[PDB]
């Protein structure tokens, strides 16, 4: 009722749709959504190809009649293809009797969705993530795991937000949404790649105060408000993202659920920054946390 | 390499289970297996009952017509009832067709499972638990929220371990097997009910700092050993479970994976707890985490 945990949308609907992709012996994850398989387009490449490869030339070379494509162990024929962006879409001779109602979406950083980690079409676990302001995600993925998709849900509507593609030298990892475009600078090829220097999700960090004070820790509360542009000039010193009309807009709900304007929040975080924790605690912690949404605590905690 | 998350198992087997039981005014969450329907006995329970119910006499006042089970906007058909300790047993005509390879199991305090959190037959959220050593289990589950289940998934086979019936006034959550029998000294009453003291689960902080090294954190490591019983000594001070010889082997494959000795692990254990964390963070978290087990690692990290 207020254990603040982590909460993964539940995945049998993203289950019904996984499938495996084969080009040679390189078997990716695959999303089949009606009579369409959507995967990374990187299936297509051999070792030697990784490094820098021409997609456009890569494809040529490539027919229907090369692409396995399977639901467990049964194949699905490929009776048509096409490359848009970093996915391949496959058109397959059937339609998922499993197909949820579905879109696509492109999420903003700070967002939060879950992940069902794949491996060979087989699904091996959810985990909730969200979508850091350098737009690198701190997953879990091994070896195979690409074409794993992000998702949130919204009373039976699967909106998919996320596909696998990248691990960074820093441990994070990369990725598309489901028309190929990467979130952030990075590109599919087999190098070391740099992301931005990450930033804590400040409208995140107003969410869990929020859901503190509903639970009746609220030690840390002031009496002084600040403006908007003040806040976010002060949040950037201390590696903090601003703060957008959106993220005002969100915490609306929360605002008017404990009667605290979303400024006079940002000032008592503000104080939090500068003051450091005293010592003391919230909802048990020292560490602010900064991925849980507005969202998640109005659907977890009112 | 891996990174690492919080990891449920993918709940689409569990979803396709899920029904709603209401009896009078009373609605909650029941689990539909072949042609039963398993739920918490007190859906049979109205406000007066609550306080000292005799469920006994309460469920032979029933009849079959009494209950209403909707799969989602479908009535089955109640031919038959029986209670089992805690849980009601409602025999329906039609058997699930999505009823996967199943079996009941009373899990251990230390081992974690995944709850699919439900309300009005409907799947809401997934996420990781552990069974504490207090018998209690650390959840987000609201009013609605009882009949929701906890599982483990072993080879396509679904071991339900959990069955959601109480939250507890400190806002932690207590229930039963799926055989109707509490995990801990818990009744089935509408009153205020205390666990006993809760003690840390010692060979999943081991686990988790075994998680940790694997992803490069080890500021934490030192060059010591201590024995078992030395260990335990210090453990059992600072309220941590006694580490079995049981314990050392099952965390040998992450032993092995490391190249760090259970026993050196140990005494890099000893010194967090009594020299604390010094204003450093563990895999990103500042308290040392308990609800992975050596297992839970494993899969996840190789
Ligand atoms: C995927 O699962 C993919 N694996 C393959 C494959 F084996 C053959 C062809 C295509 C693909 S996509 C994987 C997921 C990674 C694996 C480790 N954890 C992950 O999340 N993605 C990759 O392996 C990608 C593949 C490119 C898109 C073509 N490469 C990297 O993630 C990658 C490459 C890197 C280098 O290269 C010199 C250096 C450092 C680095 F951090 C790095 N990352
Ligand atoms: C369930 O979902 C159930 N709800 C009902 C119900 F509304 C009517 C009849 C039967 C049931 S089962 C719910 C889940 C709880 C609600 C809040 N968060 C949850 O996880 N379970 C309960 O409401 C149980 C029911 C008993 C088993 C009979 N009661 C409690 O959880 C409960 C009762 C409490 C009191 O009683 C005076 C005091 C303090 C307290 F914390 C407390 N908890």
């Amino acid at each position: 009722g207020s254990g603040f945990r982590k909460m993964a949308f539940p995945s049998g609907k993203v289950e019904g749709c996984m499938v495996q992709v084969t080009c040679g012996t390189t078997t990716l994850n695959g999303l089949w959504l009606d009579d369409v398989v959507y995967c990374p387009r990187h299936v297509i490449c051999t070792s030697e190809d990784m490094l820098n490869p021409n997609y456009e030339d890569l494809l040529i070379r490539k027919s229907n009649h090369n692409f396995l494509v399977q639901a467990g162990n049964v194949q699905l024929r490929v009776i048509g293809h096409s490359m848009q962006n970093c996915v391949l879409k496959l058109k397959v001779d059937t339609a998922n009797p499993k197909t949820p109602k579905y879109k696509f979406v492109r999420i903003q950083p700070g967002q939060t969705f879950s992940v069902l980690a794949c491996y060979n079409g087989s699904p091996s676990g959810v985990y909730q993530c969200a979508m850091r302001p350098n737009f690198t995600i701190k997953g879990s993925f091994l070896n195979g795991s690409c074409g794993s998709v992000g998702f949130n849900i919204d009373y039976d509507c699967v909106s998919f937000c996320y596909m696998h593609h990248m691990e960074l030298p820093t441990g994070v990892h990369a990725g598309t949404d489901l028309e190929g475009n990467f979130y952030g600078p990075f590109v599919d090829r087999q190098t070391a790649q740099a992301a931005g220097t990450d930033t804590t999700i400040t409208v995140n960090v107003l969410a869990w105060l929020y859901a503190a004070v509903i639970n009746g820790d609220r030690w840390f509360l002031n009496r002084f408000t600040t403006t908007l542009n003040d806040f976010n000039l002060v949040a950037m010193k201390y590696n903090y993202e601003p703060l957008t009309q959106d993220h005002v807009d969100i915490l609306g709900p929360l605002s008017a659920q404990t009667g605290i304007a979303v400024l006079d929040m940002c000032a008592s975080l503000k104080e939090l920054l500068q003051n450091g924790m005293n010592g003391r605690t919230i909802l048990g912690s020292a560490l602010l946390e900064d991925e849980f949404t507005p969202f998640d605590v109005v659907r977890q905690c009112s």
